[PDB]
């Protein structure tokens, strides 16, 4: 695993319920699709 770190701005975050999402700091967008694919 560990296909690299998140692209400048992204991060692998967890929500209140237990899902893993990807947060973009730049746009402040909460996306669910994995950028490190």
């Amino acid at each position: 695993g560990a296909m690299g770190p998140l692209p400048p701005g992204w991060e692998k975050r967890t929500d209140s319920n237990g899902r893993v999402y990807f947060v973009n700091h730049n746009t402040r967008i909460t996306q669910w699709e994995d950028p490190r694919s």
